[PDB]
DNA sequence: CCGACAGCGCATCAGC
DNA sequence: GCTGATGCGC
DNA sequence: GTCGG
């Protein structure tokens, strides 16, 4: 990409804050800088120039000189050079692995991919998984895989009762030509606001997946979120796909505009509309937007018939899943 | 000069 | 076994 | 680490 060396330094630099020093502001605030400046149609020449996007401050321009001088940051040298972090920061690239695991394991002298399959019984049920995947959930999922999925998948729900709705979101729905995993949003006009006429309707469909072995393993389950993972099936003679990994989420139908915003992103403009509606004396969760008072107790839930009406409240103007690629 | 920084679902662990 | 906190991931 | 107040 066009500034490509400059958002990898602050994505290692976000990486370290997150995976290392748990500063999730400070992994946040790299990780705005990342976004806006791989979106800038421009070759950044200097930190100054960058220092005019939103979310560069003085310490992101000063890292970006440095970055541009050198092709280095001397942080970023001293932490690669760091075994304790360097390891920390590789064992949580395995799925189910964060910070607390993954020291843990290096007090244990477990640091390395080979480490975890030789002790393979110190980790529990999803940290196993993301080990047996490690490589292929490694891989990114081009959309035309990606519509593939979403065949299989939608057709399935329809399968198990023909007026399900299945919404593939996340970076698939704004437009990205690759995904990480798989976002699927489900509801039926059965299942309104919680008042059940009786539930059991994800483990439906995620039966029906596992029987046609689309779905081949599971790392998290309850009424309204499945997590676990995924394969496309391959044609005779031929390479497996990748392993995937999906979440599918059941919620009410008259919250179906909240689930598909939120689960549309991205992250960053979740965080950044959300607190906007803070300002504005709302909160906005995967399922209701609703006012907040002086003391900040929420109100009751407002009305929602699109994802335009959302912003309306907040006093936004409507923007298409493609340009929330925040 | 400093405090805010989104909001949630599910699995597991520590202490009882 | 439960509560409550912590961990990890959307 | 940035931003807004
Ligand atoms: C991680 C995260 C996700 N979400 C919402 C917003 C996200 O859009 C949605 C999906 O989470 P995802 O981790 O799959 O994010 P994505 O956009 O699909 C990624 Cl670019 P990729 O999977 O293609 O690699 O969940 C949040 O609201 N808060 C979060 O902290
Ligand atoms: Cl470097
Ligand atoms: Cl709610
Ligand atoms: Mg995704
Ligand atoms: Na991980
Ligand atoms: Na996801």
């Amino acid at each position: 990409t066009l500034n490509g060396g400059i958002t990898d330094m602050l994505t290692e630099l976000a990486n370290f804050e997150k995976n290392v020093s748990q500063a999730i502001h400070k992994y946040n605030a790299y990780r705005k800088a990342a976004s806006v400046i791989a979106k800038y149609p421009h070759k950044i020449k200097s930190g100054a120039e960058a220092k005019k996007l939103p979310g560069v401050g003085t310490k992101i321009l000063e890292k970006i000189d440095e970055f541009l001088a050198t092709g280095k940051l001397r942080k970023l040298e001293k932490i690669r050079q760091d075994d304790t972090s360097s390891s920390i920061n590789f064992l949580t690239r395995v799925s189910g692995i964060g910070p607390s695991a993954a020291r843990k394991f290096v007090d244990e002298g477990i640091k390395t991919l080979e480490d975890l399959r030789k002790n393979e019984d110190k980790l529990n049920h999803h940290q196993r998984i993301g080990l047996k995947y490690f490589g292929d959930f490694e891989k990114r999922i081009p959309r035309e895989e990606m519509l593939q999925m979403q065949d299989i998948v939608l057709n399935e729900v329809k399968k198990v009762d023909s007026e399900y709705i299945a919404t593939v979101c996340g970076s698939f729905r704004r437009g990205a030509e690759s995904s990480g995993d798989m976002d699927v949003l489900l509801t039926h006009p059965s299942f309104t606001s919680e008042s059940t006429k009786q539930p059991k309707l994800l483990h439906q469909v995620v039966e029906q997946l596992q029987k046609v072995h689309f779905i081949t393993d599971t790392l998290s389950k309850g009424e309204t979120k499945f997590m676990g993972v995924c394969q496309l099936p391959s044609k005779n003679d031929e390479k497996e796909y990748p392993h995937r990994r999906i979440d599918i989420r059941l919620i009410p139908k008259d919250q179906y505009y909240c689930g598909v915003l939120y689960f549309t992103g991205s992250d960053i403009f979740n965080k950044n509309m959300r607190a906007h509606a803070l300002e504005k004396g709302f909160t906005i969760n995967e399922y209701t937007i609703r006012p907040l008072g002086v003391t900040g107790v929420a109100g009751e839930p407002l009305p929602v018939d699109s994802e335009k009406d959302i912003f309306d409240y907040i006093q936004w103007k409507y923007r298409e899943p493609k340009d929330r690629s925040e």
